[PDB]
């Protein structure tokens, strides 16, 4: 048997707001978080804009002798691990400090410092690297810094799964507290990618929305004239906590994490195979690890990433998976107004998934103007949608096909 | 219900050799692995030596086709992945490749690479980066790559922990079998951090030893001249596997995974504890996961960087756990001949760990030539000691304060 696993504290930076509540209004207000990249020369580069986390004040988490030792990306999981944490109201103590951990993961962690000190090791060689360059700038220094800050002594870990990071971090982070290595874990994941390699690096690959243009219509899941992803940086967190931990202190619960499943494609090393079975897979283990049939399923979060191959995949995959209920959930590309976070998307889209069941409604698909061949679902075109939703899913897909999907469930 | 966990298959490039058995033949005779570097000038830096990889022929494993968008450390993943699924006599089949997942890490990635395209951007522009870039450096792609190789559909991540990494990817992996997500995984790491970012960078925190006039004495665990580790290239895979999944098809078993310990020291983001207190948290959850009494301890590897006081913290933290019988085990620090394979040393000593099992000797630590204050246990000083061995434990201790413990003992 296994223990439950409940939804108690949230926290977030993305492209729409400084916190959950902010970057929540946008959602369902359809708002685009994408703009032009400021304070950088990007002439050179195919790709022009992404979605920017704007007006970050690191100083409300940190010093600024401690701020200038830690990437950017580390900075945004530790500030949505902390928002987490306080959300949460979770009292640390002596009695309980070995039974909280942290996993918080990145897909492609300290791009912007290792470009910096890639600047100082060219120009002026090796004296010139930063000695906090190797712990500045190694994904597992969220959960590092988090577990050293707060006192936390369990289960300390980061996992890498490029766009499933996020995911994968909160669902293994679940196992830990079911089968009782941990009461607590605070999971999750940060990005920031908006340097030159990180616009460079995808653009070389042809993978991005090149629409300069029109920023906030780049990013069109499903749609026609879709043209590859939008690049986006950020974090979500999330505390999970053993059920019983959490009604006993009187926490506030937003719901319960009830399935997880992982799969592999095996099939490319960056593109989904064209019927998506590899995410057929991973939402029928997840959905049987929750003990729920398909036709329970209300609301998906879908990966949607605007690119040709991706979002057909993932119509194929829900079409198979759900069968006569396919058109009855509702499905949405966030992605549609934050960009693609990497390795923070799973997380900012699980937070996304639990307000869905917190309000009763499907957030939109935004730029979904004109539906390409097959794309018939109920996407969620334009506007919000309220709706009954009891069991909301929430599925990432990454390079080397690795996939995950969440099962969070309404909790009463 | 938990299930029982054996290794079936084993595969390595190390310092000493392309292969287990080599690489097993110089542990046992006392060899060092460790040369001035051949592949770059170093002449600016302050550490001009490591462990390399001698003579490694990707040819072996994978076409030169391949082979070029790749970074060296996904390379040395697959070797030794490769290495380890023919070692095990596993056949993949559709009626088993949803029951097989891969687990292999990395502390640091493909350094190489993104030092190569970093340089790219800088003196020609963004237009001249691979369009290879993210798929060849990213962590999660040697789990990625071999999925796709071998057709293995089950769990797929990676996780980074720094050094503590491939201990942890073997640990979880054994969990996903144990919990019934897995039948078969493969798990262990890879590192291949030796270009100017990654010298430059350990060198700039003045972590590296310095002994450029004689680099094979440069790691001496414990003794009294050390002066920090020795950075090392390679790669270690086990096939992990259920026991009763291994009978059925009457595999080989080397030995059995019985306890895996994880804690967070919550004290500093590089420094380890003096009394290693968080150390001692991770052997006691190890050792009591094993159901263990800890006299039943005969061999621990131990992680044995050759720092000054992450060497003395696992000396307390191993009286702490162990008391008098801390006097009758033995311990060695194999990074004594290795050097500091980062992200892979936990992953190749569990390897060693597993041989010393079937061979009953523990290795040595060499160079162990004046044992510093409070050095005073069996540390296998200078050549390897024939012995009892029913139980050995793998230590592992990381950046972010992250511990991981794996306890082995013999199959009968
Ligand atoms: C392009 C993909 O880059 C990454 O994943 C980087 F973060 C790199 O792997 C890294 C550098 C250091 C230090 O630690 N990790």
């Amino acid at each position: 048997s296994r223990r439950r696993v409940v939804i108690t504290g949230m926290g977030m930076l993305s492209p729409l707001g400084l916190d959950v509540p902010s970057s929540w209004e946008g959602i369902l207000a359809g708002r685009s978080g994408i703009a032009p990249i400021e304070h950088m020369d990007l002439s050179a580069y195919s790709t022009r804009f992404g979605g920017s986390v704007k007006g970050f004040n690191v100083e409300e988490y940190l010093s600024a002798k401690e701020a200038r030792k830690l990437d950017l990306f580390i900075q945004y999981g530790l500030a949505a691990s902390f928002q987490a944490v306080r959300d949460s109201g979770l009292e640390v103590t002596d009695a309980n400090r070995e039974r909280i951990g942290v996993s918080m993961g990145s897909g492609i962690g300290g791009l912007t410092n290792i470009e910096n000190n890639c600047r100082s090791l060219f120009e002026q060689g090796p004296r010139r690297i930063s000695p906090f360059f190797v712990p500045g700038s190694i994904i597992n220094m969220v959960s590092g810094f988090l577990s050293i800050h707060l006192g936390l002594q369990g289960p300390n870990y980061a996992l890498t799964t490029a766009q499933t990071t996020g995911t994968h971090s909160i669902g293994m982070a679940a196992r830990n507290i079911a089968y009782g290595e941990a009461d607590v874990m605070v999971a999750g994941g940060s990005e920031m990618a908006a340097c030159g390699l990180g616009l460079g690096g995808f653009g070389a690959a042809r993978a991005l929305s090149t629409r300069n243009d029109e920023p906030t219509r780049a990013s069109r899941p499903w749609d026609r004239d879709r043209d590859g992803f939008v690049l986006s940086d950020g974090s979500g967190a999330l505390v999970l906590e053993e059920l019983e931990h959490a009604r006993a202190r009187g926490a506030r619960i937003y719901a319960e994490l009830v399935g997880f499943g992982m799969s592999g494609d095996a099939f490319h090393m960056t593109a989904p195979p064209e019927d998506g079975a590899g995410a057929a897979r991973c939402m029928k283990n997840a959905l049987r690890d929750a003990g729920l049939d398909p036709r329970q399923v209300d609301y998906i979060n879908a990966h949607g990433t605007s690119t040709p191959a991706g979002d057909i995949a993932e119509i194929a995959a829900v079409k198979s998976v759900f069968g006569e209920h396919a058109h009855a959930l509702s499905m949405s590309s966030t992605k549609s107004m934050t960009g693609h976070l990497l390795g923070a998307a799973g997380a900012v889209e699980a937070i996304f998934s639990v307000l869905a069941l917190r309000d009763q409604v499907a957030p939109p698909t935004i730029n979904l103007d004109n539906p390409d061949e097959g794309c018939d679902l109920d996407l969620v075109a334009h506007e919000a949608k309220p709706r009954k939703i009891d069991v909301a899913l929430s599925n990432s897909f990454g390079f080397g096909g690795t996939n995950g999907t969440l099962v969070f469930r309404r909790f009463a």
